[PDB]
């Protein structure tokens, strides 16, 4: 340990913070809906097919029930998941905001920046949580009594969200180094919308620099050399996932609509 004084405060606001609202066992996710028992098109089938999971559901009483999906036959089969996804997404949405909210260089901000830094990083911190409950070996996101396995090789890693989550968890990083991966996406400078631009910018540059100093101080193997660097190009991959994504929900949105108010709150919905 060779950090100031006002890194370690740092660390231990951050860890705190994650602590207090990232429900690590997702005890508290709770009645989620489950599938029941034109060019646009050809590109949403495109998008959704990209990412098909099967889904374990433990009982408290030693019983599963598991769900295998369709095979795509070009009609609505491929939307039965979708409401499930939603329901995911907003729950883990919501210990992100609350993530943000405990911090204080976030409260410290003014009401209108903390809005457009959430709408700019939810997804990115709901993807860096994501990853560690992922399961590298198995191909499994390990969600508590709920498992989403990958279905049946190496044409998979070829979808970028996958090879992220691969790539991201073959670095074997500490909880003090994804924490600090939080922040510094969070407090990203250039998000729409972002008036403090110079104190946003500031805020993520110390973020950084402890994050830098963390590595130096606590990794000295030849296998962490450059650690730091391939932390930060993995942070500009999931920026661009995230690009990615958004267009792709919003193409979906378009034909199908599935998005509960959070989602349209921080993809910029308005109902209208
Ligand atoms: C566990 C989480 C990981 C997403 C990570 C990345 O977003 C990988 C994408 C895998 C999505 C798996 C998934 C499929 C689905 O139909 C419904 C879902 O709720 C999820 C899901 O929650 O995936």
């Amino acid at each position: 340990q060779g950090l100031t004084e006002e890194q370690r405060m740092m660390i231990r606001e951050l860890m705190d913070a994650q602590m207090k609202t990232f429900d690590t066992t997702f005890s508290h996710f709770k009645n989620f809906r489950l599938p029941g028992v034109a060019a646009k098109w050809s590109q949403v089938r495109k998008d959704l097919c990209s990412l098909k999971v099967s889904l374990q559901l433990r009982g408290e009483d030693g019983s599963v029930w598991n769900y295998k999906p369709p095979a795509d036959s070009g009609g609505k089969e491929i939307f039965s998941l979708l409401p499930h996804m939603a329901d995911m997404s907003t729950y883990m949405f919501k210990g992100i905001i609350s993530f943000a909210k405990v911090i204080s260089y976030f409260r410290d901000l003014p009401i209108e920046d903390q809005i457009s830094l959430l709408k700019g990083a939810a997804f990115e911190l709901c993807q860096l949580r994501f990853n560690t409950v992922f399961n590298a070996e198995t191909g499994t996101w390990e969600c508590g009594r709920l498992s989403y396995c990958l279905e049946d090789f190496q044409q998979l890693l070829l979808e970028p969200m996958l090879k992220f989550h691969y790539m991201l968890k073959k670095l074997q990083l500490h909880e003090e180094e994804y924490v600090l991966m939080q922040a510094i996406s969070l407090f990203s400078p250039d998000r729409p919308g972002v008036l403090q631009h110079r104190v946003v910018d500031q805020l993520q540059e110390q973020f950084a620099i402890t994050l830098k100093s963390y590595i130096e101080c606590n990794r000295p193997q030849p296998a962490h050399r450059f650690l730091f660097l391939k932390i930060m190009a993995m942070l500009t991959e999931l920026r661009s996932i995230n690009a990615q994504h958004t267009q792709r929900l919003l193409r979906i949105q378009d034909i199908h609509p599935f998005a509960t108010p959070l989602m349209q709150e921080l993809f910029g919905i308005t109902g209208s």
